[PDB]
C-alpha cells in the first residue's frame, strides 16, 4: 500500500509481500529491494541480461519464493543468475528470446529449491541463425548439476521442439506436470512413459502428431494417474489409427478426448475420432 517501503519505479505492498516493478521499460533488476518481498514481478520490462547474482543482496531475499520476469526481453540469462534466492519456488521466464541460457542459470556453482518451472515460447524469432540446438540448450540447462530435483512442474510450450526431450523425463524423478503444447513434435514413438509413476499431466495440445501406435498406447494404458491433453493434433485416420481409436474409446487417461478430430485423409477431414469405427479406418 501507499507508503511502504519500496523501490522507486515499483509498486509494493508489505502485507501480501509483494514488489511489483511492471511495465516500467527498466533496464536492470532494481537493488534496493525490500527484505520481506516473497512474490517479485519484474514482467514488460527491457532487461536484455541476466547476469549471475541478479538478485543476491546482503541480507539475502531469504523469503522470495516467486519470481516473475516474464515478457522482459531478456535475450541471455548467465550462470548462477539465480543464486542466494534459498526459498525460490516458482519462476518464470516465458516469453523471453532466450538466445543464451546458461547451462548453469538454474544450478549455479558447486540442489534447487525450484518446485516450478515456466518456460513458455522462450525460443527466440530467428533462432535458426544460431549454430547450437535451442532445444538441447534447454535441456542442458534443465539436467545440470542434477539440481531440480525438487521440480515439480514444467513449462515449455510454444519453442518449436521437434522431439520430447527423453532425458528430462528420465532425469527429473519428481516431475508431477509437463507442458509441451504448441511445439512441432511428431511423434512419440522413441519415447517411453513406461516408469513415470509421478507424472499426473502431460499436454501435447497443438503439435503435429499423426497417430499414438500400440507401444505406447501400451505404455499409457499402464499409467492409471495421467491426464494426457491431446487437443489439436493433425490426426491421420487410417488403418494405422484402428489400435488409437479402440484405445480411446476405452481409456479415461485422455481429457476432452470428445474433441479430437482427424485432419487426414481428406474423407475423414473433421470427423471426430471416438465416433469413427474400424470401417473408417482403412489405408
Ligand atoms: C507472470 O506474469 C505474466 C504477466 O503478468 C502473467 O501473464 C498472464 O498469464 C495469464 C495466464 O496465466 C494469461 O492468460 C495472460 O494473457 C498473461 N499476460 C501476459 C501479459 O502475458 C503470468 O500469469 C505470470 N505467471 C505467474 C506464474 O505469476
Ligand atoms: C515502454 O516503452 C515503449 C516503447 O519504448 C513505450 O510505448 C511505453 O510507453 C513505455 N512504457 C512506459 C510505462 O512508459
Ligand atoms: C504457438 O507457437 C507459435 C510458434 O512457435 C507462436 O508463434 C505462437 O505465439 C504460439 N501460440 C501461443 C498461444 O503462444
Ligand atoms: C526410468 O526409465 C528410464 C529409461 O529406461 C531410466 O533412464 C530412468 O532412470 C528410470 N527412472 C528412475 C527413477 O529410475
Ligand atoms: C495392441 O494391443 C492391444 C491390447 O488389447 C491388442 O488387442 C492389439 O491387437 C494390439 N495391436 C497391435 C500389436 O497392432
Amino acid at each position: 500500500e501507499t507508503g511502504d517501503q519500496c523501490p522507486a519505479l515499483c509498486e509494493c505492498s508489505e502485507a501480501a509481500r509483494t514488489v511489483k516493478c511492471v511495465n516500467r521499460n527498466l533496464t536492470e533488476v532494481p537493488t534496493d529491494l525490500p527484505a520481506y518481498v516473497r512474490n517479485l514481478f519484474l514482467t514488460g520490462n527491457q532487461l536484455a541480461v541476466l547476469p549471475a547474482g541478479a538478485f543476491a543482496r546482503r541480507p539475502p531475499l531469504a523469503e522470495l519464493a516467486a519470481l516473475n520476469l516474464s515478457g522482459s526481453r531478456l535475450d541471455e540469462v548467465r550462470a548462477g543468475a539465480f543464486e542466494h534466492l534459498p526459498s525460490l519456488r516458482q519462476l518464470d521466464l516465458s516469453h523471453n528470446p532466450l538466445a543464451d541460457l546458461s547451462p548453469f542459470a538454474f544450478s549455479g556453482s558447486n540442489p534447487s529449491p525450484l518446485v516450478e518451472l515456466i518456460l513458455n515460447h522462450i525460443v527466440p524469432p530467428e533462432d535458426e541463425r544460431q549454430n547450437r540446438s535451442f532445444e538441447g540448450m534447454v535441456v542442458a540447462a534443465l539436467l545440470a548439476g542434477r539440481a531440480l530435483q525438487g521440480l515439480r512442474r514444467l513449462e515449455l510450450a510454444s519453442n518449436h521442439f521437434l522431439y520430447l526431450p527423453r532425458d528430462v523425463l528420465a532425469q527429473l524423478p519428481s516431475l508431477r506436470h509437463l507442458d509441451l503444447s504448441n511445439n512441432s513434435l511428431v511423434s512419440l514413438t522413441y519415447v517411453s512413459f513406461r516408469n513415470l509413476t509421478h507424472l499426473e499431466s502431460l499436454h501435447l495440445e497443438d503439435n503435429a502428431l499423426k497417430v499414438l501406435h500400440n507401444g505406447t498406447l501400451a505404455e499409457l494404458q499402464g499409467l492409471p494417474h495421467i491426464r494426457v491433453f491431446l487437443d489439436n493434433n493433425p490426426w491421420v485416420c487410417d488403418c494405422h489409427m484402428a489400435d488409437m481409436v479402440t484405445w480411446l474409446k476405452e481409456t479415461e487417461v485422455v481429457q476432452g478426448k470428445d474433441r479430437l478430430t482427424c485432419a487426414y485423409p481428406e474423407k475423414m477431414r473433421n470427423r471426430v475420432l471416438l465416433e469413427l469405427n474400424s470401417a473408417d479406418l482403412d489405408c
